[PDB]
């Protein structure tokens, strides 16, 4: 389903990429997207899928568009338009300087200090889940660890019931990797039907959880409104539920195939941090974009006010002009260039949480289960969308090679 090419688009800039269903999906998600960086594809292309939009395919362009909020606005950050239109998440749907007050608050809830505080639970939960897995010789990493780990830590943080996971997780999946079962607005509304009664309660009777801190916070000297709180909380949910979850599966899938990488980390633990950056570069997974605020000429292409452009954060680090041998995971790269957690004013506030969770998972898993692989005859499937994922990850191992700690 291709939308008719608008007038201002040179037919030579057409490249019909479906961000919801790239062509080389079988090969892997990052590999499927990276077709945008072949010699045949211009730096800035137009796809007729998902109703027509620009895509910047290079690190240099993505970074620039990101920095440039004057021209490229977050007002409508999602493709398709209706999805970007229906989204009113804060601070994500706002530009500086408005953005800034809301961000400062969100930072209170997720920043460094909170991670430092939660660190012992993070470690506790990872050890406990792993130890629980170990003797079995087999899981579903996606369901058995990558889902529970990051999620139970978020629920804890936000003061929400474990019982709500199944429910929330579905709604969140609908937003980043729309199924067709429900539109974006419906998905947004139901998540919202959820939070509303909750924020009500925490404005009345405050706790120490994130929702309470958000719901009772100050923004530009006055108190945040219920609607504003609803809107920040929405973002927190998706970030909390949907990101690290998918990140871990790509990473683990990689580790399950690369014994030598496992070993390197086992013998030279001082490398964990450096490896974490490299996996963040290679298994980058977020693709969103911006809306043009006017007619503007970018890198020789004429953009019309109201044109949406996808600025795949995933693509910067997979670019050869930024990283030599981009598809190759190398723990000792002198410089790991990426924009995994974004660029410009919208840099991810929850990056600290995310890294802490990755490093723990690697350090702890490898410790107990140093030798593992993918189940013989399992075919791993990735999924594409705003945030990409792994469908299932069946792992197998000999319990006899594990070590209980
Ligand atoms: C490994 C996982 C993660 C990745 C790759 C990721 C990536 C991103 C990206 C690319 C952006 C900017 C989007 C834009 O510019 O449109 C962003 C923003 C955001 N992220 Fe993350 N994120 C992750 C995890 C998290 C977590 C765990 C949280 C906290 C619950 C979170 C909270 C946020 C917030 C609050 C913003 C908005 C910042 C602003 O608008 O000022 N993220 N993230
Ligand atoms: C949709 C909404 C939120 C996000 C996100 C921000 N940080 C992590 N995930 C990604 C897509």
């Amino acid at each position: 389903n291709l939308a008719p090419l608008p007038p201002h688009v040179p037919e030579h800039l057409v490249f019909d990429f479906d961000m919801y269903n790239p062509s080389n999906l079988s090969a892997g998600v990052q590999e499927a997207w990276a077709v945008l960086q072949e010699s045949n594809v211009p730096d800035l292309v137009w796809t007729r899928c998902n109703g027509g939009h620009w895509i910047a395919t290079r690190g240099q362009l993505i970074r620039e568009a990101y920095e440039d909020y004057r021209h490229f606005s977050s007002e409508c950050p999602f493709i398709p338009r209706e999805a970007g239109e229906a989204y009113d998440f804060i601070p994500t749907s706002m530009d500086p300087p408005e953005q800034r007050q809301f961000r400062a608050l969100a930072n209170q809830v997720v920043g460094m200090p909170v991670v430092d505080k939660l660190e012992n639970r993070i470690q506790e939960l990872a050890c406990s889940l792993i130890e629980s897995l170990r003797p079995q010789g087999q899981c579903n990493f996606t369901e058995d660890y990558a889902e529970p780990f990051p999620i139970r830590i978020f629920m804890l943080l936000a003061g929400l019931p474990e019982e709500d996971i199944p429910h929330l997780k579905y709604l969140t999946d609908q937003m980043t990797r729309p199924d067709g079962s429900m539109t974006f607005a419906e998905a947004k509304e139901a998540l919202y039907d959820y939070l509303i009664p909750i924020i009500e309660q925490r404005r009345q009777k405050p706790g120490t959880d994130a929702i309470s801190i958000v719901a009772n916070g100050q923004v530009n000297g006055r108190p945040i409104t219920s609607d504003e709180a609803k809107r920040m909380c929405g973002l927190l949910l998706v970030g909390g539920l949907d990101t690290v979850v998918n990140f871990l599966s790509f990473s683990m899938e990689f580790l399950a195939k690369s014994p030598e990488h496992r070993q390197e980390l086992i013998e030279r633990p001082e490398r964990i941090p450096a490896a974490c950056e490299e996996l963040l570069r290679r298994f980058s997974l977020v693709a969103d974009g911006r809306i043009l605020t006017s007619d503007y000429e970018f890198h020789g292409v004429q953009l019309k006010k109201g044109d949406q452009i996808l600025l795949p954060q995933m693509l910067s680090g997979l670019d050869e002009r930024e990283n030599a041998c981009p598809m190759h995971v190398d723990f000792s790269r002198q410089k790991v260039s990426h924009t995994t957690f974004g660029h410009g004013s919208h840099l991810c506030l929850g990056q600290h949480l995310a890294r802490r969770e990755i490093i723990v998972t690697l350090k702890e898993w490898l410790t107990r289960i140093p030798d593992f692989s993918i189940a013989p005859g399992a075919q791993i499937q990735h999924k594409s969308g705003i945030v990409s994922g792994v469908q299932a990850l069946p792992l197998v191992w000999d319990p006899a090679t594990t070590k209980a700690v």
